[PDB]
């Protein structure tokens, strides 16, 4: 229903500027865990549902690509 389009394509950004490009999966699980705190205040909660509920995807996609607008449609949070 596109509810986490936003906070995914939002928390995924910080990972796609922050995090080499050659992660591996440990690397990204730790910025996994990190990731929320640096959204704005309003996101904290809905980013923290958002990461647990989708964690196991996102690490299995983050290791090839971390484009926001392509992870997030790839892992059906922004269904266009
Ligand atoms: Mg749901
Ligand atoms: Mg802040
Ligand atoms: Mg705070």
């Amino acid at each position: 229903d596109g509810g986490f389009c936003e906070v995914c394509k939002k928390l995924v950004g910080y990972l796609d500027r922050n995090l080499e490009k050659n992660s591996t999966k440990q690397e990204i699980l730790a910025a996994l865990e990190k990731g929320c705190s640096f959204l704005p205040d309003p996101y904290q909660k809905q980013c923290d549902q958002f990461v647990a509920e989708y964690e196991p995807v996102l690490i299995e996609i983050l290791v090839e690509v971390m484009d926001p607008s392509f992870v997030c449609l790839k892992i059906g949070a922004c269904p266009s």
